[PDB]
């Protein structure tokens, strides 16, 4: 009834629990499941729901072969129960496209979708099931955005999109929405010098985004968002704990407005809760590929650049894959803050794992606790030669 | 609540957006998928959906052996989420039968399904998921409707249905419905000569349905109704932009009054919106097959004999298999102008791809942008061989 | 809200409609359908659904071997929605057992089940699901009751019940049932000799049930039963149009108060619509067995020992399997009259077609209309080839 | 709208009725069924529930290869509709974990699930679908709860945990929780020795809790608590009707505040109700494994340590296999009384069936009757043949 608005911090984290897990790949092996991609998770006020692109076919399904490629014309944002995995019969299509973004305001949703070839690619946006206004590519190649869930303050929703090369300068614009419609976009100030797959999180302050430089940069860029000026900043997480896969080893002193240097044209989506003295960040465990996942307790980490860690706990082993991570909270929640939540997308199959012609994901998702709670680890779970 | 008035215009068509896609053939190869055909897409005040007649059977099931067929005593109307494929376990029965229309007047949805042997066919109109009134065939000749959404005007719902030849003279009537009720009908006026499977819009004007003259012409015959009065009058487009398939060449002359000739027995279902300045046509892009699909802005071609296009864009490949096509509009959401939009129906197997035994179909369905969009192309995506 | 009260006289019947199908056997020879028999429709006060006996397995599985057997643990009564199949993701299960009924009082749903042994089973009732009273066997000798809807007039519900033999005389009593509680039973009484699985409708006059003599009668034994005094009344069917299966051919005499001869210990479950000039009754096309079904207009049937038919229509061809068949009516429906309705089983498998393993149904449905409308059939649709 | 306050006494009990059977095994051999354990049985004011730990794989599935395990990272707490079987696509996740508990205080359900590894396993604590709170291991081997559902009184829910030994003095304690906060917890008191896996259900009186004793006893530990005070006793089944398994043969002299002796270091959840000369007691019917079910009306067994049983039902013949076993009731249920439930977990698989490499389970559940009703028996009904 009412747009909700960013009125608590976040609470204290001291450990992180298990939130959800579906399991998708293991019980895709024998039932209706879709291949997926690029998942996250989002709160509705009375429910909280997984999503991901969808390839538009099964993993058993012939047409897995080939689900390594991105883009393509069978590929949709789709919205599930938390923890059941995306099946044929339980999944909503929320929109069309082969990168999305997608928020709660409190009243109704807004979903995004962009589609279309390299150079002609469109953004397609919708509020409460339906398409309110459309955005066409500007640099026309690759228009793309978050995939995880943007943040609303009183009915904006800003949301960050990229268009132009991803390996070196590129367009990056932030949008502001209400019910759909664009009150406003600017383009990308500060000193973060390339911005892919933003992860938001709101509280009082304003909006966090933690992203991804794919040109020259390991560490981290952050965009910080005041949704009632309707602005931005941007800069680097400072921390010499660099976040980025791959990457280099972690230096004793970390970069503030520029790329850390060791590792050009790549990436990985990812995310960090940036908080004071409350920073947690997280990364892959491994410095070369997307396996493993861990959180680190680093004081101070946007502003400090001689930060480490003090406190940290495993999520997912290096010996299992992991990919994608990114964060949400349920603003809905009863109490005095906002939970601190993130997922991991747990990849499997190509290219890591070439004896299978297809590439999907399970999910796994987490919330702090202010207890301080021993530590599990969360594989995927899946055995590849079973697919064989 | 209150039954929905048609209080508004079109809005601007600048270009076409991505609205709905379900992948159904793609995902049908290792699901639980229905054999279908005919599709289309309408909504209620609080969601869109797809439609279509099923086969009673799934592909992958043995039954789906013969399902080129048109009329068996298994068929059905269903409907089903938006870009969600039609499954056994998520496709709800609106009515049984092979012809169907279907709409909702703003308090509840009207469905009508015809069935039968060629010679003693009736319709029965269902209104809030109950019988209502039956509708005998009066030409004992394959009584038949419009295979999309109806349009109603302050619980009026016009409906075209037609008894009688595929290949000459029929008998056409209009009939306005109210809560499932009859309230009249009338035998077909105007100059159109042959009238089948009409795809219909409304708007402040009133409502316009450009259907299929299965006879001689290839150009589209027009059905124009007033429902407040409940009266029509029939034309063809004017435009030598012609929109049938199979159909001659594009000539520069035109005609109003009488069929395009050069094609006779053969047509498809098709669509367009005539709107002054603001009119677009669908028509498949090749002149000889159900393949690929194109939008066409050719001003005043309901009026203009000399009419040619402005803008377009392509939807469907000509490589790719296209279909039936017809018009929606979601009457329900918000704003100062009706959003145009369409669907196309994506043919796979039988008769063009006779490896298989069976007929079915996919749905891609775009809406109007008043944007200038770029375009992609929108194919079925399966692969026939993955069925050998 | 309210009780729902019979106050409205059958509409004029002047032939029949396509109500429902799930061409469930055809759909279920490839995705999850239960294996079902003994089949009916029964509406609440805003849906209409389909009802079962499941067998516990689906068709394809392995424990489909064996499903002609009556009476197993593995039972139960399922509902799903109108012209579904019964799958294992859709049905709704009931209550526990191998006999039963179930109605809407115009509040709640009533719903009874009968399980156990045959010399030790019982009843439970249902309502609002949860169970409220039980019933236990009073003559140890295969408890058993409608396998049809009740109907209920001002919260009071009858059901009939039979305990006994079904080769000789056996124990009948009529409950009456309020919110699931016993107000009140009866044991039958008038000229009916043996009473099984009644099928009831209601209207202004009071309730009526035509039920199958399994003893030594061809003609249908009717209860006539007032839920406002809770009495009750029984005899035959008086006209010649004989309608149990097997059975004799048509005499010009009938029978009013005793069975009529010819067939001993067998029959079906039949239904008729006992109005007057306004009569119908349905019968299987063969004298034999369970093949064909079709309803013939019967002026006076019930009281007029020489009526013969003046209208009919065929529902199933005779080369067609059929089955069980019963009436049931949309209480809740808009208008002056209320629409007969009844349903056909269309057994499938055992012991006809012995070359499955497997015994189950599918379900076909008819509403009267006042239009005289021309007739199709409608057969199972499954070919037992594909199953082998 | 308010919370739910135990008001009533049992019904009296003088049978057992079938209330719920899912067929889970027979329906899985060929449909997408979840492997799961450890079921329960939870009713909300509006619906009642099955419940079991999920193994994230079906049981077709190749993943089922090595489900006796009991704490994978791949279990979580599913619920899904009475009666229906536990499924890819109708089953809802509450939280994910390999322990577990769930109960609705009469405004929203408070559900608990632990995981982690055996030296640092963690519960959390969901109330109407959000994590609330979270405790850690305080013993550091394998943190451990009902496995049933728990009771509420005016928004207090009490639950029993175990954390130490499975073979001697471990460290249980009660916690009481309101709307998921922790208001108190306290060490376990009175004469129980050993305390796991306890199955309880309110009344008037308070809450009573029959559990499972691992360590040196097979008679069952009682718990009794009040949830008014938040205060607890101990003691054991006074009668020499030991309801444990494995365990020794029936005594003449039971034990009231010590383990009965002859079996070490096993056990099986089992319940009672304890209820003067309303008592009736669950246990399996051999002694040795867990096959067969029988319910015995034993006269004050808590108190009365010579009370032998004065009547019986059997529920699972010694010739099927059971498994746990648990009390539940519908709180909301209309009446003066609450309607003693319970459940049977029917394992299939391994270990004792090792010709399959999976383990899994069936339901069945029965309410008590005032009625005396005839008994059945009611096993899985699963061939095991099928799956190999
Ligand atoms: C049951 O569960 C519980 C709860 O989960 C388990 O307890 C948890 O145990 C884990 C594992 O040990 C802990 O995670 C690690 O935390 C440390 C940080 O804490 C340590 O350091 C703190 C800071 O010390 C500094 O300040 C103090 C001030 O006094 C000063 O005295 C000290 O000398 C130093 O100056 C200490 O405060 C802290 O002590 C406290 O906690 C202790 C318990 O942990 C306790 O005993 C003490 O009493 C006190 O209370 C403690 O010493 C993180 O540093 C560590 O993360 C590093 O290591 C892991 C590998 O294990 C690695 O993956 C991380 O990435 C990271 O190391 C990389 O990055 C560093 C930063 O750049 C770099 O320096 C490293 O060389 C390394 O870099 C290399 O690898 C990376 C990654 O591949 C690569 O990118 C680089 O390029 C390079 O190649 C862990 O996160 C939890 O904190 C702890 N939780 C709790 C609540 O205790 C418990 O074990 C379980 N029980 C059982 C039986 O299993
Ligand atoms: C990113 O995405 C964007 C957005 O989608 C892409 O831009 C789109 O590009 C497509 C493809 O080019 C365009 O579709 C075509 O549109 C033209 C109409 O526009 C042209 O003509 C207009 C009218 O010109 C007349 O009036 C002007 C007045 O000044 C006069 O000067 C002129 O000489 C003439 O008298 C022009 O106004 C217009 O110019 C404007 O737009 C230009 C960009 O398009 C721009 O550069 C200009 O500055 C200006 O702004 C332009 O010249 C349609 O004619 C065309 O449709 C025909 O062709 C296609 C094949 O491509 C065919 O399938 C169609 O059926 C049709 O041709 C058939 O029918 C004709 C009519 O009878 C017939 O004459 C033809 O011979 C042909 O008939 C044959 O085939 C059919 C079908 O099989 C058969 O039935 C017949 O029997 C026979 O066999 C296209 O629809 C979009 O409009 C355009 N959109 C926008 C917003 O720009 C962009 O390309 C993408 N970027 C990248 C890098 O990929
Ligand atoms: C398009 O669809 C429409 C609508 O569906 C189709 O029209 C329908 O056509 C069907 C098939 O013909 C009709 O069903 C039959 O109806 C007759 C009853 O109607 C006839 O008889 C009436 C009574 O006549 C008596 O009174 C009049 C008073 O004037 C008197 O003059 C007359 O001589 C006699 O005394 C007539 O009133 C009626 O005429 C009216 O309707 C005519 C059209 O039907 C029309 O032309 C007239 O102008 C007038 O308006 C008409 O003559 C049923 O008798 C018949 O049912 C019997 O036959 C079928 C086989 O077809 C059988 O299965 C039935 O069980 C039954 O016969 C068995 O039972 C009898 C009773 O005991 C017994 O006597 C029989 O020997 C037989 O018994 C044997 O078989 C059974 C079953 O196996 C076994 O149990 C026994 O033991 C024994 O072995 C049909 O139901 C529809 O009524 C008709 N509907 C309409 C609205 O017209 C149309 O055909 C379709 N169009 C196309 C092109 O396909
Ligand atoms: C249709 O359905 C109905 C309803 O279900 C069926 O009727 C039911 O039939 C079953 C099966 O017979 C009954 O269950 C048994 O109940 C008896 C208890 O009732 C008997 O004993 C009562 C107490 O007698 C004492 O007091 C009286 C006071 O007057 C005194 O006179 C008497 O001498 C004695 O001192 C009697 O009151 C009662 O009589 C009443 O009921 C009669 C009908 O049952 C009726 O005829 C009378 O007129 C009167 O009304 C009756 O005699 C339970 O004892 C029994 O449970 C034991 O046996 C089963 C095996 O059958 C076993 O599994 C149980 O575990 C248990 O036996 C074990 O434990 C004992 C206790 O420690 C031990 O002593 C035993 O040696 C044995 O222990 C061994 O095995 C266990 C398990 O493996 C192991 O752990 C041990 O270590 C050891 O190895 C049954 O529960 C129902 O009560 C009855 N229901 C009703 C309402 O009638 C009907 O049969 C069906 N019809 C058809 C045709 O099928
Ligand atoms: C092209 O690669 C971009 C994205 O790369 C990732 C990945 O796994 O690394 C998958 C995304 N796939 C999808 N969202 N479908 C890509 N993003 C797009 C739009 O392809 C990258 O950030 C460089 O610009
Ligand atoms: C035993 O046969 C009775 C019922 O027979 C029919 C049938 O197909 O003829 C199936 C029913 N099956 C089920 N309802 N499950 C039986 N009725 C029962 C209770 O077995 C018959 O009416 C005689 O008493
Ligand atoms: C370790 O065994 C415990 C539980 O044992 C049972 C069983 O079938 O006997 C399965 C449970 N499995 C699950 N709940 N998943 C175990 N309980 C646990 C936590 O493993 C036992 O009570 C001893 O402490
Ligand atoms: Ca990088
Ligand atoms: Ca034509
Ligand atoms: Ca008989
Ligand atoms: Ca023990």
């Amino acid at each position: 009834r009412n747009f909700n608005n960013l009125t608590k911090g976040l609470c204290t984290i001291n450990s992180w629990h298990i939130y959800g897990k579906d399991n998708a790949v293991r019980i895709g092996e024998s039932s209706d499941v879709l291949v997926t991609r690029e998942p996250y998770v989002s709160c509705d006020p009375d429910e909280c729901r997984f999503y991901a692109l969808s390839q538009g076919t099964t993993i058993r399904g012939k047409h897995s072969n080939g689900t390594i490629h991105d883009r393509s014309q069978y590929r949709a944002l789709i919205s599930w129960p938390l923890s059941s995995p995306p099946t044929v019969y339980n999944s909503r299509v929320e929109c069309i496209g082969w990168s999305s973004t997608s928020c709660h305001d409190g009243k109704s949703r807004m979903s995004i979708c962009i589609s279309g070839p390299n150079n002609n690619a469109s953004a397609v946006v919708w509020y409460n099931r339906r398409p309110v206004a459309e955005i066409n590519t500007w640099a026309r190649n690759i228009l793309r955005t978050q995939e995880s869930e943007c943040v609303c303050h009183n009915g904006v929703c800003p949301v960050v999109f990229t268009d132009g090369s991803a390996t070196g300068p590129a367009d990056t614009r932030i949008y502001y929405f209400k019910e759909g419609k664009i009150l406003k976009w600017e383009s990308l100030t500060g000193t973060a010098k390339h911005i892919e797959e933003c992860s938001c999180y709101g509280e009082r302050t304003g909006i966090t985004c933690t992203c991804r430089d794919n040109w020259q940069g390991s560490n981290r860029p952050v965009i910080q968002i005041d949704p009632v000026a309707m602005t931005h900043t941007s800069q680097y997480i400072c921390s010499p704990v660099l976040t980025d896969n791959p990457r280099p080893n972690d230096p004793n002193i970390g970069k503030c407005n520029d790329p850390y240097p060791g590792n050009n044209n790549n990436g990985v989506k990812g995310f960090s809760y940036l908080d004071g003295a409350n920073t947690w960040l997280g990364r892959t465990i491994s410095t070369a590929s997307r396996s493993g996942y861990e959180m680190l307790k680093v004081p101070n980490a946007l502003t400090d650049d001689r930060s480490k860690p003090i406190q940290g706990q495993t999520i997912v082993l290096n010996a299992d894959w992991s990919g994608y991570s990114g964060s949400f909270m349920d603003y809905w929640a009863e109490g005095d803050c906002y939970r601190a939540c993130f997922y991991v997308e747990l990849i499997r199959g190509r290219p890591k794992e070439d004896k299978v012609w297809w590439t999907s994901n399970s999910i796994v998702s987490m919330c702090s606790s202010t207890e301080f709670l021993g530590q599990w680890n969360w594989p995927d779970g899946a055995k590849i030669e079973y697919f064989l």
